[PDB]
């Protein structure tokens, strides 16, 4: 057991699901607030509470492996040279047992609120629908390709900050302070660009709460809800954070 | 005198004094802001003024003593070594009265508000209730099992990003700087986790209020309220922050 | 193509089109969250948003350009010697282009919404005018030399801080952290006076983001609205940049 | 008049002026924006326009004179022996000079707002009173002596505050980074403990914004209100300062 | 079919089912235009709504039947010697086969709304319940014999008021003009007294339109839902009719 | 006993008691709706419930006494040479009894919603103030001779128009019409004038339910409140129908 | 010209435009009311101007003609043989010139309140549409034959009520006062029944305005909104209104 | 005395002073109740408030001398022959008084809410203007001439009513009733057309008022606010008046 621990990649893959476990219970923390009670939620909560989350997780595994806790971050980091390919599953694995394990962490400590809330049905559409704190749906006016864009647009804004933030060669922060305007970055992305599509822009915040409110009593519907959407934060973090990478390589790098 | 307040103990002792005693007469004043006036009080007050209520505390008591301002942080750092057992009595002294003059000097400078609110009756519960100012109350859907399990959870959790800020070998905050770190991580999880509980995380925080508005007049009801509730806020933090110190120093130390 | 981008004007220009651009999107999502949605949208949010967006467009191009993202203060930042005069245009033609292609990419994200808020009409005056997004315009009880002299002001406390703050021989913020200073100042800007005029205090902010609207739908009458009050936040921020700078130059500098 | 500017007596004069000037402009752009307009005004955004106008006072003013920007700081330091008796007159009077022409420069900008809310009408009391913005009245249910209390309690935990924040001895903030955290320590004193007096907590804040709106045109009841309360903003802060200040140099120092 | 309609027995029948089926179909949209939307409903709509309805009843059948329209009005009539105890069975049948058919034709009229308002979930209780838009329920705090006190006490002030109202001797309402009168008195003992039970005082308001939800999807609870209230508003209000109908003809008549 | 009830007087003071009793609990009830519930209760409600039981008292008890249900009203008539002076005091007996009577009936009908509105406690000043449903009290900006005006001016008022609407040889209601119109004086009444002192106009409306408060459990604060208020309900009135009586007789009459 | 005017026909033709455009002139303020202004307008008063508009209409033509106000009244009439068939043309004339010039008063006496509110817009649909104030347009959750149903029915109602309320051979209301019933009909149909489709339950209060929006400048859309739902409320009532007549003189007449 | 009293003229004059007097007294006691607090007044009481007023002086003076209490009504019945022109002069003058004392009546009764309201400052424009308690006031965006407009087609449509109402050859209501049913018109035309001018309708209402103000302490501006408005609810009234009663003796009567 003290022999596993010491190899390196089981440090790395330990490092990912706590970074991620730690972000994704504040993260959905502030969600359950915001949903559930009118007094003590607000939209700057979760903005809040999903920024400074990152910033602790940042600090638990910065030096380790990093701290990405974003898969789109990883395939990016991956795609450019800058980490190889082979541990893209390990990284991958560790944040989605991690954001599982906190989704958990969450229905177990806010279970009778949303029993109170929803009457005892767990309903994934309507005016006492509640699997939206795990998870995001498209809201009412929108459609299938503009939240693409969205989230393809996101994805690649947080991706060229991410860059200009940790470049020791063009004019980073100061080290030791980084998580701080790291958190502030993904507290601005929530309040300026986060209300068409509830910016997941993250492949493992999105899919494993989903995969658990599957399981957990919500049905089905958690997939084929708004012309199966459940595919589109899978796959347009991926493309806008490697087109926002490659951006800032190119035209600041 | 001069020569009793050089000795190191006495030092000691008074550092946790006064920064307990600013830490909470902040955090107290907020949330009697949040009672008393629905112009001028929020939730967000509440997490604002208690964390950096803490993070001006850290920097009174910083280097003499540690600034723990919570029993349950003292234990935990005891139980694993880091700090001799001889001087547990001493900081838990220090931040137990610091912690009830602060609930004193909260009753003298919002005493006119607090009559004009309550009518001049002094209830713990009620559609004009006040105890709530000073120490924490079960909600009304919650049982007491699950108010534990939450208070053993937010200690944990608070223990371990503890441990990740200050941990030199790892990947601290700057020195100089962490106290900011401490702040902004208690007004995240005052954001995130603390409707369910009033998340007191310490019993330092919520035994000497009581035992200041059971003298002052608000009655035995504050220890039989919510089928005897006060116990929970002593003992499940100690749990709570003895399992996340010990998860932290396995799996990421 | 790779010896063009190597040109040292070639690398300011992008540099200043980028962080231009950066600040712009979120500077207007944030407006846009505000004037759409009642739920997700407060006044501040609208100062967090330019503010930070501010701070991540410093650390984009804080080294290469300095990083003005403003007309004016390029124009007092020549006019008081510390910046050559052949490089104004390039940078003033790098704002604009960046500022002109944010508000399209704004344009573009928010379009479902804009035209459920609206019933499909694009209206710069009334209960649902939707120009207010993108630029500013004159509000009810005040008249044209009122926002003049707002305008100017405001713009001249912004340099004189920005002055302050970067001062390597006075008292400046510690190299690797004025970016959050920056942003700060920013944010309080908009907090304490930017109701008047909407505190347009960039020309870069107002001009471009108003030329589209005009060709995109909403018509001439964004020109001719607040009878010509467009020409006021290109001519009055010039002056007060300058009248700033030289009073901190002369008094404390 | 170049040689007049090089004494270090018209220096430091000149630097708490501006100092003084910045952080009034800034505090009562936020009461204003609060009582004119419900939409855009806060009592969170008052709290912050105060605390971050303090910050950039001291990145103004901090190396050439300290950046007291308050009577009654400046009064316990010299008090305490840390500056010499002969500074007090001129740092007094440019705090005081600074003051006057910052109310002087919120009246010019807020003029028609002013006139459209209250009607046309000057009123000290009322349901449309505006004498508020500018200077400190006592509330409905609170006495003089309570009043007086109060301000000499948060004066004295002012004082602590900023001796623990900056002592190069026990435990600062990082320099370069001091600013921050004392705009933070100001923001969290209006947060916890300013809705029972407004917090005036120094003298320069409150009576030369009293003596101009007297002379503008508010009346004689600016100074007859709530049976003389003037005088205790002026006397209450100096005696909390030097108590706060010797009970940090003898607890902790 | 001709011959059959002419006697007096079928005609009492027909005029019992079409006058309560009147005075039915208004109550019930009254009670969910309330129930459903809030701008449209409000509780003095429907106290207008029963007492009106009561007033077209009478208008069409006053004369054939006396228009009873209430089951309790009835037992009180036979068993003070008003109305053979023959006429008893065909008169509750009619009354209780209009009030079905009440209930199933505002079914079909409101459908849309009731499921855009429930999410498609028929809900006996909860935030969205709509099962009492047809029947009675017990509020939160009251018990059962609290409700059973409140049934028989405003059934017996019905039934005093109904006799003083209808009496040629003493002082009746001007023939031709006492629908109005009747009418004015169920809306004013809706408007003092109908919040602790619903005031159904009426056995054939509430039975019927309860089997309907059983039959029409809202399942077994609305028969056990409060402890088993469903047979109070059929027991209670037989003695309270006849205990006002006594106490009136002894000391007044 | 079939004997005792034939007499002419124990009719009349059995007619008085019955129409007082049926008057005051539907008031009652009306103001008990308004204080207690939010959603059900309104201003309108109360004015409604006082017009039309008053509609309903005269209804039982026109033809037998007069239905006054007044003393104040019984006083003027007397005075005037209307009704016999031996009469007064078996009148104002049974409006006495009536009126104590249906204070306890409301106090047993709402009891578990004041409980629950109060927290358990019977308060007369405060914002959980449950003494008000049963008697009146002196405003908060009001005098006590202010409300002795207001007293004696409405009295009069209901005085004058009870002539004119009941006058056979001026211009009277149509004979069984007459009640509602009186109903409707009552109803603008409380519309028009009510709020300065509660328009108890009538001794029988306010002393016996004040007497019930202070038994059943209020204290004697019933009676000191408002600087002995409680004995100008009883006084104003006479003088004031007296007044009305007068000058409809000289002038119109 | 006085030998014209003294025609039968002339008479009668005369006696139906009167009434309606007295009836329409009251209905169309109260909606105007309701729809342009939030204080002075509410659903009530709806309700009561259209109600008591028809009690003043058929004070003007109740003995000339009759007052039918309604073309599927005098259908009903006409084909249930109570009026002869050569009468309808006239009648129907009638009270569509009545319709339509009331239509031009309320858009000639609201004109400015409108193009403030619209912001000089006249739109059919959206958040500030003004079309809804002259005719009926489908709400969001109904389809076609659902509003088909509405209106049938409550035509029905409407005809059946009628018949009862003026029959003299089974219990009239006294004549001289059938007026007001008449109208406390109507308001109790728009109280109970009249959300879903905004009971027009009459071909000449919706087609006339609806022609004259069309003419005023709202445009085609007038005709095509709701797919096609213009002639519904012109056919339904006809077919509800002869059903309900036979209804009633079968089985109650 | 006696003698003066008995003579024909002095009786008409005085019914015309008594019943004016109640009728105004009715309707300002509303207006002030909705203006002075929010949670006693409504709109639909000021309508209540005026119709019922008016219906209690048709009680007081129906006989006597008709009951105009309304100065156009006067002229209409004068100039169509129906009353003596050398009774003009008499009615006016006691509608005038009368409105006057009952103006001075509701200034005694309301006087410490009016201060209270106020501030102690009788404004007639602004947030806290009282002038429009007594008199009207053109709105903010209506012109002189649209308000001429509405003066004088809402006095036309009750001139005609009125005219209907009371025709013994045509079709009444029932005598010993009308009082009502012209109160209802009254109210109704409160309710659907008195929101852009304030239906002043009757030059009686509106000038003592307005001079009343002016004596009392309001200033001169009561006459020269809205481009000297005074002087058209003065003439407007007459011209609609006569118009009406003109328009229904050709066609209807």
């Amino acid at each position: 057991i003290q022999e596993i621990l010491q190899r390196k990649m089981v440090r790395e893959f330990l490092a990912e699901f706590m970074s991620t476990y730690v972000m994704m219970v504040f993260g959905l923390g502030s969600v359950a607030h915001m949903v559930l009670n009118k007094k003590y939620g607000s939209y700057l909560g979760v903005n809040l509470g999903f920024g400074f989350g990152v910033t602790m997780g940042v600090h638990v595994a910065g030096r380790i492996s990093g701290a990405h806790m974003n898969a789109a971050v990883t395939f990016a980091n991956c795609a450019l040279g800058r980490v190889p390919w082979r541990k893209f599953p390990v990284y991958v694995l560790g944040q989605f047992l991690g954001s599982f394990l906190a989704a958990a962490t969450i229905y177990s400590l806010f279970y009778t609120a949303i029993l109170h809330f929803s009457g005892g049905q767990l309903m994934v559409t309507g005016p006492v629908a509640t699997a939206g704190i795990f998870a995001t749906y498209l809201p009412d006016h929108m459609t299938l390709w503009r939240g693409f864009l969205n989230e393809a647009w996101l994805t690649g804004m947080l991706q060229l900050c991410l860059f200009a933030i940790t470049d020791q060669e063009n004019n980073p922060a100061l080290p030791g302070t980084e998580a701080l305007v790291i958190g502030i970055l993904v507290v601005i992305i929530g309040v300026s660009l986060g209300m068409n599509t509830g910016y997941a822009i993250n492949p493992s915040r999105d899919l494993p709460p989903r995969i658990f409110t599957f399981i957990a009593g919500w049905g089905k519907q958690v997939f084929s809800n708004g012309e199966n959407w459940w595919w589109v934060p899978v796959v347009a973090p991926l493309l806008g954070a490697y087109l926002g990478g490659i951006i800032y390589l190119v035209f600041i790098g």
